[PDB]
């Protein structure tokens, strides 16, 4: 009977090619019915647990109740995996649990990489159960009461133990609390994450005297935060020039008896909560010279530093603070894979659904560049020349330009990065190429049909042309790259599968084809020689059309 049944050659193939699908791939009812058959064979591969899970039919009791007898019984799977149970397709507790059990094996640093993603996955979890473990949601931190697991209690209890993870969780589900559009539309998930942050106050609340300095320390961001809002709205309800406006913004910093943000308790950064602040620096504050004039303030740390960063009030951040968790991730893949390119993954936070914080990168715009030295190389000559250097430039920065130029060019190409030109594209002195401002992804551009792959003239000027060294190691480090972020597929898609119902726009205009624009650019269909060579043809296209 069924549990002596070991698969033949030929349907072991068929098994291998099911087992090796991407998480995405919806399978056949043939398919399915041939993983149910060979279950027992299969309980010994980690990587075909997934599949399995997919190939039972729930509505029959009898099914259901040996399913979860096979699950515990499983070749245990990877952590990456796990992600796939906790997206909406799962309903069962008994997995979505088993997925959380996984997790929990994770550490700390992996886990703050999947945050993001898995404080969306809260959408898909049992509200009541959420409510049952017990309103203004910016006040409950603000407002203490005087003196196996689920993915809330889960993370909760992690956050516990890590004031990182805790600092993340506290600023990421607020934001889903003050979301307006899930208040208007989905009221029902709206009140999930006000839940969530009840129930992480009152576990804060219950513990020792570790967790509870914990609690302290993020109502003393959050008040940090509501004050700094209610300056920045003072100073642009003042009419009159910038020059005025930003003698208003260094006036009510300097004022701490006033408004308390020039010196404070050693709080941590919400933006990066590693770094400590006194205060912010009044006379350096100022605006910058656009639309919704943010602000650019410097931040006097506890050894005496200072970390410059950029408030933006009246805006969403929340696509570009996805934008660059997920090149932080693609960043640390490919470092594990023993290749550092030299990015530059900024820090981003979303205070709310209308301000937050963004790290500031001493840089300067291409486009500034060509307009006060003429070229890349010029650039270069003048801030790091070297006379036995490829062109007279330090092996060291053309070495860091080369490499980050090619880690972008990949970067930007699978996420679908639109709306480049060289304002949006930064420089530094040490040879570091980046992006910003990503409110174009996934395809979307504010011109008609947008090339595939976004490289520039000036940048391959840079690297001395198409006939230098420079560019052949350009191509070789472009298809590296992207022969290693393929193998990371099967993680980055349940990732982005996590993403689907997230308030983010260009993934809200067609949620259902979200994940398929990313699948399509891993050109997963290929084998790695033809997607090194499908790579250096999206170069040549790109290059041609260029000169
Ligand atoms: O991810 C977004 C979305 C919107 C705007 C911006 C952004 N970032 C900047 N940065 C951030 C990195 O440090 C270097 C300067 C600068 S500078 C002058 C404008 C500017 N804008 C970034
Ligand atoms: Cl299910
Ligand atoms: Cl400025």
């Amino acid at each position: 009977s069924d549990h002596d049944l070991k698969p033949n050659a030929a349907t072991r193939d068929q098994l291998n090619i099911i087992v090796s699908y991407p998480p995405t791939k919806q399978l056949t009812y043939e398919e399915q019915d041939l993983v149910w058959k060979f279950r027992y064979y299969l309980t010994n591969q980690e990587k075909a647990l997934t599949k399995f899970l997919k190939c039972v039919n729930w509505d029959l009791p009898q099914e259901a109740k040996q399913a979860l007898e096979l699950l515990g019984k499983w070749k245990p799977m990877d952590v990456e995996d796990s992600l796939e149970l906790l997206s909406s397709h799962y309903t069962n507790p008994t997995v979505r649990r088993y997925a959380v059990a996984r997790l929990r094996q994770a550490d700390d640093e992996d886990l703050l990489m999947y945050l993001l993603q898995l404080v969306q996955a809260l959408k898909y979890e049992n509200f009541d159960d959420i409510k049952n473990g017990l309103i203004d949601s910016s006040q409950i931190i603000t407002s203490p009461l005087p003196s196996e697991q689920d993915l809330c209690t889960f993370l909760i209890s992690r956050a516990c133990k890590n004031s990182t993870l805790a600092n993340y969780l506290y600023w990421y589900v607020i934001v889903e609390c003050e979301d307006q559009d899930t208040q208007q539309r989905d009221p029902k998930t709206h009140e999930m994450y006000l839940n969530v942050m009840r129930r992480f106050s009152q576990a804060l609340l219950k513990g020792d005297k570790s967790v509870r300095v914990m609690r302290s320390l993020l109502a003393a961001q959050q008040t940090f935060v509501d004050r700094l809002v209610h300056l920045m709205k003072a100073v642009q309800r003042e009419s009159g020039n910038r020059k005025k406006k930003n003698e208003r913004l260094q006036a009510l910093l300097g004022d701490n008896e006033k408004m308390n943000l020039s010196d404070v308790e050693l709080i941590p950064l919400p933006l990066e909560p590693q770094v400590k602040i006194r205060g912010i620096i009044p006379e350096t504050a100022t605006l910058f010279k656009s639309a919704l004039m943010p602000a650019q303030l410097f931040f006097k740390t506890e050894d005496g530093g200072k970390y410059p960063v950029i408030f933006k009030h009246g805006d969403d951040l929340r696509q570009d603070q996805l934008i660059l968790q997920i090149i932080s991730l693609m960043d640390k893949l490919l470092r594990k894979e023993n290749l550092d390119l030299k990015l530059t993954p900024y820090k981003v936070l979303a205070t709310s659904t209308k301000h937050g914080f963004m790290q500031f990168i001493q840089s300067v715009p291409v486009a500034e560049v060509l307009d006060t030295e003429g070229s890349i190389q010029n650039f270069f000559r003048k801030y790091a020349p070297s006379e036995n250097g490829p062109n007279g430039i330090s092996a060291e920065v053309m070495d860091t330009y080369v490499k980050s130029c090619a880690g972008y060019c990949v970067i930007t190409y699978i996420l679908g990065v639109g709306d480049r030109h060289l304002d949006n594209l930064l420089l530094t002195k040490t040879g570091k190429l980046f992006h910003i401002d990503f409110g174009y992804i996934l395809g979307r551009d504010p011109k008609p049909l947008p090339p595939p792959m976004k490289l520039n003239k000036e940048m391959v000027e840079g690297m001395g042309g198409t006939q230098s060294e420079q560019y052949q190691e350009f191509r070789k480090q472009c298809y590296t790259a992207f022969l290693h972020l393929r193998r990371y597929s099967n993680l980055i898609l349940n990732l982005f599968s996590l993403m689907v119902d997230a308030n983010i726009p260009d993934i809200a205009l067609e949620p259902d084809k979200t994940v398929k624009k990313v699948q399509d650019k891993f050109r997963l269909d290929l084998s790695d020689e033809e997607a090194v060579h499908y790579m250096q043809s999206l170069i040549d296209e790109s290059v041609h059309a260029l000169f």
